[PDB]
């Protein structure tokens, strides 16, 4: 079995390598790359995502989220509180005011320390879930808005031919916002390209273990696990490594820095925050091996996931014992 201690791997394909995407993951998996839940994929040098990054300050950021938090330090959750729209140049000058930018430092791991020790004093705010791309249209190779859709996935595999549409989105950071721990929807891959600015730390815990976390998390966050069966599909809970190792928890850790591709695999829950401004895209997608984990996803019924129009069709063709309950939440 390879990768038996589901570390995170790093792959350099070649150019040639670059060309054929679904063939280069099924070369990743062939390596033992998803059982870490995580894999960073560094591009041949030969490519470029777009010729330059000085005509983005215009981008409108229409709901800016204030990521306050609640609990202690190692153990919180955080709430988005909306603010006013602002455009990509005024949010890059608002994460580099004295108020948001990132401190002094002596390297990532010191970083890593401080925000494990402060974040919950700050409120940072996120530019998140911004439908859109910043892939050239020329560029041929790994392009996140030219990916085969995950309706054609299914449709090929399972013979149904169901509607949805499959975009990419765009996330602008800065220092201390965070992504909760979390799995895709319907336990899907996703692929997320840095496109510039500073780095961003991931967490990952390896699909094998990930219902280690979740009884875990059940523990530390009791109330809201009374509220509903899976309540890490709100994203809203922060553990941190130093409590993942009290308890045992396998994980590892990785950063990903401009230029980068980072792959989550099915059921790999993953967390973590970026180190200053910084722009990211990312889409889910599927592939053969991907069905099994869809029909075997947990699903929040409760109200609070609420997500996107192309999800209907996949509980309903994958799981429709479980489709009646789910759409109730949704309505
Ligand atoms: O970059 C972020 O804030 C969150 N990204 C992801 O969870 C992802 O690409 O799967
Ligand atoms: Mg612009
Ligand atoms: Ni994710
Ligand atoms: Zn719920």
């Amino acid at each position: 079995a390879q990768n038996p201690n589901c570390n995170i791997m790093i792959f350099h394909p070649t150019k040639e390598e670059f060309n054929d995407f679904d063939k280069y993951i099924a070369y990743m998996e062939s390596q033992g790359a998803h059982r870490a839940g995580l894999a960073k994929i560094i591009p041949p040098k030969e490519w470029k995502a777009r010729e330059t990054y000085d005509n983005i300050s215009e981008i409108l950021i229409a709901t800016p989220l204030q990521q306050v938090a609640s609990g202690r330090a190692g153990v919180f959750t955080q709430y988005h509180k909306k603010k006013k729209a602002m455009t990509v140049g005024e949010y890059r000058h608002l994460a580099n005011s004295k108020k948001y930018q990132t401190p002094p430092h002596q390297n990532f791991e010191d970083l890593e320390r401080k925000y494990w020790k402060n974040r919950i004093y700050n409120s940072p705010i996120y530019g998140a879930d911004i439908s859109g791309s910043l892939f050239d249209e020329n560029t041929k190779q790994w392009n996140l808005g030219h990916l085969g859709t995950i309706q054609d996935l299914l449709e090929k595999e399972c013979g149904v031919v169901i509607e949805g549409v499959n975009t990419p989105y765009l996330y602008f950071g800065m220092w201390k916002t965070t992504f909760a721990w979390h799995t895709e929807d319907m336990d899907l891959y996703s692929i997320n390209y840095l496109h510039l600015g500073e780095p961003k730390t991931w967490y990952v815990v390896p699909p094998e273990h990930g219902q280690r976390l979740e009884r875990l998390a059940r523990e530390l966050f009791p109330g809201s696990s009374r509220g509903c069966g899976a309540f890490l599909r709100h994203k809203v809970a922060l553990i941190s490594p130093t409590v993942l190792k009290e308890n045992g928890i396998p994980f590892n850790r990785i950063t990903q820095e401009a230029g980068e591709f980072m792959v989550t695999f099915p059921y790999g829950y993953h967390a973590g925050f970026n180190h200053g401004f910084n722009c990211a895209e990312a889409i889910n997608f599927a592939t053969p091996r991907w069905i099994d984990y869809g029909k075997m996803a947990s699903q929040c019924s409760c109200g609070e996931a609420r997500v996107t129009f192309s999800m209907d069709a996949f509980v309903r063709i994958l799981q429709p014992e479980r489709y009646d309950l789910w759409k109730r939440g949704q309505d």
